């Protein structure tokens, strides 16, 4: 229904001045089935602990090997 649980900013990760493009933030679920999660993803603008991230099921791709 909510796919995303909200979670608000706990922790930010910000390292020099513009180092990149995008900044990235740490924050940790406030609630959902997991509780207590914690994801880090690159988000552009000034965003630091406090704010509110939505934290979405991140799903796993599988890696294939070729072969000559």
């Amino acid at each position: 229904m909510d796919d995303a649980t909200p979670a608000e900013v706990i922790e930010v990760l910000k390292r020099t001045g513009m180092t990149g493009e995008v900044m990235q933030v740490k924050c940790r679920i406030l609630d959902g089935r997991d509780k207590g999660r914690i994801l880090t993803r690159n988000v552009m603008g000034p965003i630091r602990e406090g704010d509110i991230l939505m934290l979405l099921d991140t799903i796993r791709e599988a890696k294939e090997i070729r072969t000559p």
